[PDB]
């Protein structure tokens, strides 16, 4: 999976809405509350060069929030969310001022990837570079969501 | 012009799309339903049969009624729910809508395939059809799943 070359995550940071999701299996995106079914409410850099992601997803009835550190790694575009080196959050592009196009990736191979843009309406542009960056990439299914529920926690 | 004889035997579907996630987003979702065969009858209409998940495969047989416009079929006397005929070679692949218009249109759309593969083609007819419609889900199964019938 080819990351994002020369990104500045200080160029990322603020609110966004999760427009578009898919993955490599079914079952991580399927179900309301499926594994890979998380929102990403707002990016953080810290100074260190770390990325924070403040996530939404539905549990047991009710929509939670988490905050997960992807922690800087020797390639640029790539962090790591775990001490085993397992789960990784890789960046695939961004033009910081509109959309930016992220997977989740987990090599014990699962992969989940989402299209995000810094206001809660449809962009076709947004959506036509996520299509074409997962070209290349082994997804079973896409989700998309309308403007009303890019509002409501959980995208309700 | 679609002949309905041609598209008589064993079908498998490969993938699905639907304008609402709720639609497709569980093995009991109410689009969640997978052609195991097309049969033709003598008056022209096209009979579905089909399987679904329920409580873990049950088989539903759904008649679809020829109209006076070709490729579209009526399932009900209401003329509420609807199936339409987008594409087919016959030999290998038939992409299909079911439509309901009863306060927002429902859309839910197949590729099927004549052999439990996965067919690089059939899917991208499938995408190009899917490019001018409102679909919010989508979904591909792998060999295995072509196999295992409503199991996933
Ligand atoms: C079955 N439990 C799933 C894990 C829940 N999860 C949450 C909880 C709220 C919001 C987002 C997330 C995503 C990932 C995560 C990370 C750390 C602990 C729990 C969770
Ligand atoms: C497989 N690890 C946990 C499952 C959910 N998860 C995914 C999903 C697909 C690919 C990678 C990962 C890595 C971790 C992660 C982090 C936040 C939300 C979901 C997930
Ligand atoms: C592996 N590439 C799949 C080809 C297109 N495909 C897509 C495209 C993007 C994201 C997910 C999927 C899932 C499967 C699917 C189902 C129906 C039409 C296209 C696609
Ligand atoms: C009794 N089932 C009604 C809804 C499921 N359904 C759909 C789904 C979306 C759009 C149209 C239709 C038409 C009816 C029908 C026929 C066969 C399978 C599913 C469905
Ligand atoms: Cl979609």
């Amino acid at each position: 999976t080819q990351t994002m070359k020369g990104l500045d995550i200080q160029k990322v940071a603020g609110t966004w809405y999760s427009l578009a999701m898919a993955a490599s299996d079914i079952s991580l995106l399927d179900a309301q509350s499926a594994p890979a079914r998380v929102y990403v409410e707002e990016l953080k850099p810290t100074p260190e060069g770390d990325l924070e992601f403040l996530l939404q997803k539905w549990e047991n009835g009710e929509c939670a929030q988490k905050k997960i550190i992807a922690e800087k790694t020797k390639i640029p575009a790539v962090f790591k969310i775990d001490a085993l080196n397992e789960n990784k959050v890789l960046v695939l592009d961004t033009d910081y001022k509109k959309y930016l196009l992220f997977c989740w990736e987990n090599s014990a191979q699962s992969l989940a990837c989402q299209c995000l843009v810094r206001t809660p309406e449809v962009d076709d542009e947004a959506l036509e570079k996520f299509d074409k960056a997962l070209k290349a990439l082994p997804m079973h299914i896409r989700l998309s969501f309308n403007p009303t529920q890019l509002e409501e926690q959980c995208h309700i």
